[PDB]
């Protein structure tokens, strides 16, 4: 497969419907060796089942709000993977009240803080901690959403976190690039669904399978000439207007 | 002038070199009535002197790091300007260690938090705090930089905060528009300089005059059709390549 | 006014509904001295009447499809304005059959040629023809539309010509900048309308007044730091999504 | 391979160094069945040798300036490929005088015409002619360059043609999307080379091999969720500033 011999860490697998599940699925098909992290114990047994299926034994706990937690997970990972080739950032979050209604009235200092810390910072937080472990030719991937670029109703402060994150992807790529590391993002279509379906050129919303293959590609040597790019896997929805 | 009839609040004056000082002058020259803010004891005496030269005596303190400092300042403002036409938000901050060297090695969870808190959240926190006081036809303005769109060396976490900020401009613009408020941004060229003067289409870096003139317009009714935009006042530096 | 001292050439007036008519008025209100152009016999009498109301009597013919029509018009201009401060290029054209239906089935090799020739090449062809006559501090302005950046139904080949046009603005801006000329563009909202009024942040389509006010500024020294930019005067319609 | 069973037409193979050569190379490796076109007789024997190597027998003549020529080639192609799955547009052109020196002085009406017709129009010209032959799941690919988005010295009018072409890619995708056709572009880094090498994050220019794999991916079902996107395969050069 095109990921044959790559050891990739996969974050964010919460369920079978998770974009991370669709992404691991594809990296696996393409011969990548996977490892997974889980936020808390609620999800341990589940993530362990998913990993077993995708052939890995590496299921490490990791809460991205704690620097120390991230450090710890990279120590355990290190016991089996002294060197690896990148990870998949598929973490995002904001307190619920934040995401409904008028942005200006919904947003709060604490809400803004959490949204940027979990959704934007965690990406560089992890990069920072596994930087010396990464093999040349490694690639880091994160997921963004059109809300970073356009004002979308209800997405509110999650839109700023994603803008921050897309900038993160350009600064990380410029910093890590020289040492053989590429970093990009995939702005996925919504996985309202009806409207998108009708107004999207391909006339259908993407699936974690569509996003999965783009993720696999981007993390593989096939995309070697690509770094710092936010690739839209939304079926073209953002390029059309007034359809 | 084209701002006569406008009561506008100007933040961020720290010196005669400050951008808001150039904005203040221009808004004053065009007929505006201004209110000023100073961050602390250190800057108070300096802001009061300029407000006097500009005919204003509305000089209030405001630490955007405190929601209470914000509410209280707008409460003192209501006592003199029950309603006004918008404010210029020319505040930005990142801890010393942040803007130096390899982005990834420099950035820290807290340097990140502070940079976003002060440079980005402070914008919406202020509109949040004064929404009711705004008149239809009101325009809010912020200041950003190219590092939001591109990875500029050493700008590091500030670039990410400028991205969150430009995203904030869109979401705020979209939410407030219905009540008669427009929200824009000026991505000003750096007021490196020699490289910019050599490669900028107009062949010179921009001045606080250039920036002030544009801010004055973005806050006047002359720009009634412009909302949610990030206007580049950098002499065309960003639209050139390998000059 | 902010344009007093400016001698500016205005093209594209065909009626009181025309965009250049709104631009002309505003540039006149601000102190500008204007020269006008009409495309043909049909429009002559109409342009001459407005020029009279605006205090001008410099009404010259110009078919941008002919390099000779251009040279000759600028030759008659030199006889009254040996030098001037820029011109507004508000010309655009695509053969009937083009802007109707499936883009791919509509577009023809010649509809393409004409659309690009008149809507895009005519911009640089005019600056080419009057370069020597320009004063430092001179600003050139064109009009574009969102269909350049996004695929709008029925806009078809015109979208492609607007893209070539916006690209023309950058290249012209970069080449001419050193001599004191700035070159910008206004991407105006459509002067469909009901959909736009409902989804536009300011909740109303923009007027030729809104557009004129912005053009007047983009052609004044107040915008000295803005060159090679495409300013969106569409009430923020383009920065919103799924409103 | 991921192109197993795809029949793709490849335009623009002029030499071993041609981006089209690097692209066919990769589609071949991935199991695609190729067919090639050649501009004129000068290149027939050569293109026939390249094709033989990549396992095809289909070497059709095609001059994109002639509608009739394009039609003819699709008739011959049709004899062997009644249905196929897309083509690779790797054609670009402008008269030489156009590409050196000051844009404004270099550009001409005829030069502009040719550059847009050959570089931009030909893409839709071909699409138009094979539209009923294309199989659902087909994909069309073209090559663009950063000159479309930034003002690059000497690229002059080629920059406008590419802007036109990038818009073409969005209008074609929106029109053909509903019938199961995706259309995208790859903005390739320069294949000055020294400067790019030093300022590009990956610290090296891309190769036709890097561009080749991205082309293969984009034309394969792996990229199914992608249409109307211009993907930058430039090693991140355009995302960084002032390195
Ligand atoms: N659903 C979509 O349409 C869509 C589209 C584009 C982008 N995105 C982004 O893709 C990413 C994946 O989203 P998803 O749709 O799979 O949703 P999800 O809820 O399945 O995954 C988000 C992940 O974030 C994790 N998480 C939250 N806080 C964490 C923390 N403190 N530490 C570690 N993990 C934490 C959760 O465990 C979860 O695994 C998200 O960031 C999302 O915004 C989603
Ligand atoms: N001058 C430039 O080159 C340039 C270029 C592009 C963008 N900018 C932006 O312009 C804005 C001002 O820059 P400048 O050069 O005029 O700055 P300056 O250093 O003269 O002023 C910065 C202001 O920010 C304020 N500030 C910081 N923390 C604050 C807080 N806690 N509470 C209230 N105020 C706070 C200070 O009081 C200060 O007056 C910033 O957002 C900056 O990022 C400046
Ligand atoms: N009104 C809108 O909704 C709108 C919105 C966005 C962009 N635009 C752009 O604004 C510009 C004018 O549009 P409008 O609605 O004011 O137009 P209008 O129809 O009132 O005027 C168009 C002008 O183009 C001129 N023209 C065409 N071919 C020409 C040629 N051969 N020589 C000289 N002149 C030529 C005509 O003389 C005419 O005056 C165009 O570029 C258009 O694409 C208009
Ligand atoms: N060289 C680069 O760095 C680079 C980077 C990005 C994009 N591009 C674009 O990639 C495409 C491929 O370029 P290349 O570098 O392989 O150069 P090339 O000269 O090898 O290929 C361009 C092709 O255009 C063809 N052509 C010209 N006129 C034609 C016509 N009338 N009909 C049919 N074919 C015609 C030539 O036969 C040639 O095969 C070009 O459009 C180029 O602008 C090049
Ligand atoms: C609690 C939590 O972990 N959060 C919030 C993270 C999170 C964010 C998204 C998202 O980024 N999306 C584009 C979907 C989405 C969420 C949403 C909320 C309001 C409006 C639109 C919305 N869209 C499209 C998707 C899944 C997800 N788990
Ligand atoms: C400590 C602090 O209060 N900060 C950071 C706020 C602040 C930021 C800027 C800025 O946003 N600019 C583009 C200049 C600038 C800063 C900078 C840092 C590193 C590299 C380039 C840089 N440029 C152009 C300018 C003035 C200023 N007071
Ligand atoms: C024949 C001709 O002289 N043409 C085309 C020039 C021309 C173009 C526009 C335009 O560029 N606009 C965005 C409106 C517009 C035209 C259009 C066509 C189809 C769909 C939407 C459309 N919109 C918004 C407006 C006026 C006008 N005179
Ligand atoms: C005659 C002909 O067939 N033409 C012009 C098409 C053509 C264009 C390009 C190109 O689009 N490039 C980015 C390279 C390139 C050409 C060029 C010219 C001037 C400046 C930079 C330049 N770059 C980067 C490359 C190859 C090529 N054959």
């Amino acid at each position: 497969g095109f990921l044959s011999g790559k050891r990739i860490l996969v974050t964010g697998v919460a369920s079978k419907l998770s974009i991370a599940y669709g992404i691991a699925q594809a990296m696996h098909r393409e011969g990548a060796e996977l490892a997974f992290t889980y936020q808390n114990d609620k999800l341990k047994g589940r993530v362990e089942e998913f990993a077993a299926q995708l052939g890995s034994d590496i299921v490490l706990q990791c809460d991205v709000a704690e620097d120390a937690s991230i450090d710890t997970m990279f120590a355990e990972l290190g016991k089996v993977w002294p060197k690896f080739d990148g990870f998949v950032h598929s973490i995002g979050f904001a307190p619920g009240d934040q995401l409904d209604g008028d942005y200006v009235n919904a947003v709060t200092r604490e809400g803004f803080k959490i949204a940027h810390d979990i959704s934007s910072y965690s990406f560089v937080a992890m990069a920072k901690a596994c930087r010396s472990m990464l093999n040349p030719g490694s690639a880091l991937l994160t997921l963004s959403y059109l809300g970073a670029e356009r004002a979308i109703p209800n997405y509110n402060v999650m839109g700023l976190a994603k803008a921050s994150l897309e900038a993160n992807v350009r600064y990380m790529a410029n910093a890590m690039g020289p040492e053989g590391v590429r970093v990009n993002a995939i702005s996925a279509g919504p996985i309202m669904l009806a409207h998108c379906e009708a107004v999207t050129p391909i006339r259908r919303t993407v699936t974690i399978e569509d996003v999965g293959n783009s993720a696999a590609f981007l993390c593989s040597d096939l995309s070697a000439g690509i770094s710092g790019e936010v690739v839209h896997v939304d079926g073209g929805f953002s390029i059309a207007a007034m359809n």
